């Protein structure tokens, strides 16, 4: 079933997200990614419409996969006796933000803005079909080189939006919300707004702002680049320390900082090309 329809290349990465290879598919030559979950690893479960019993991970993913390529797409999928496997698209060239970060140091503002810009609207995506990444940081974006297009990937640690509150996280910490740290309760949307400020100051810095629980509570951002006020202004406020004081993504999106930003082609030919 697996076996004719892909060919299997090398391992592109492995860790709490499982274990993914570079592929081909068979019939049409096209580029994809191929992961793979064991069941043990699996805390997490979910039920299709179907009712068939399935890793939340493809739950959120297929209730996320449309038009919109913000949102790093499932094409198929399998059970095996212990292990889930997903077939992803896969852009070629591609880098990870990490990488991309590490690779160029601190990003000038323009392209950070474009960058920042495309997570909001697909993390805006996923919330408008019900869906909570609850892992959003520099790992889990891509880059399509090309285009100049960004990708959400590893919905793993993700969840069923809800307005109620949330008490359990298996997330990143360092991009975790103060009220995270001290009361182990969130809300989606503002742990969601207060992981972008992280990833916001990473983007611009180099580096994530915060390392030890003590930094994040205090909640006191040092700039370690040259950084423009309004930036530093939308990052301040992402950061909040009270959930009802950060932004909306509409506030975000209407901030200052973020006006007159590039279309994906014209970030690609002027800072990727
Ligand atoms: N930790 C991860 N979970 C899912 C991952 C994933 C999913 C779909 C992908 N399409 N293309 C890639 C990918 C990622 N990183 C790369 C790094 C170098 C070269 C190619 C790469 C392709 C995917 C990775 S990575």
């Amino acid at each position: 079933p697996l076996e004719s329809q892909y060919q299997v290349g090398p391992l592109l990465g492995s860790g709490g997200f499982g274990s993914v290879y570079s592929g081909i598919r068979v019939s049409d030559n096209l580029p994809v990614a191929i992961k793979h979950v064991e069941k043990d690893r699996i805390s997490d479960w979910g039920e299709l419409p179907n009712g068939t019993r399935v890793p939340m991970e493809v739950v959120l993913l297929k209730k996320v996969s449309s038009g919109f390529s913000g949102v790093i797409r499932l094409l198929d999928w399998f059970e095996r006796p212990d292990s889930f496997v997903l077939i992803l698209e896969r852009p070629e060239p591609v880098q990870d933000l990490f990488d991309f970060i590490t690779e160029r140091g601190a990003l000038q503002e323009e392209l950070a803005r474009s960058f920042f810009w495309q997570v909001l609207e697909a993390v805006r995506h996923c919330h408008n079909c019900g869906v909570l990444h609850r892992d959003i940081k520099d790992e889990n974006i891509l880059i399509d080189l090309n285009r100049g297009e960004l990708k959400l990937i590893d919905f793993g640690s993700g969840a069923l939006l809800k307005d109620t509150v949330y008490t359990d996280f298996d997330g990143t910490r360092v991009y975790s919300p103060p009220e995270w740290i001290r009361y182990h309760r969130y809300h989606g949307r503002s742990a969601a707004v207060w992981s972008l400020g992280i990833l916001l100051y990473d983007m611009v810095c180099g580096d994530i702002p915060f390392e030890h629980d003590e930094e994040i509570i205090r909640g006191q951002v040092f700039f370690r680049q040259r950084v423009s006020s309004e930036c530093q202004h939308l990052i301040r406020w992402c950061l909040a320390l009270r959930p009802s004081d950060r932004p909306t993504f509409e506030e975000i999106q209407n901030h200052p900082w973020m006006q007159d930003v590039l279309l994906p082609q014209e970030t690609a030919e002027i800072h990727l090309h």
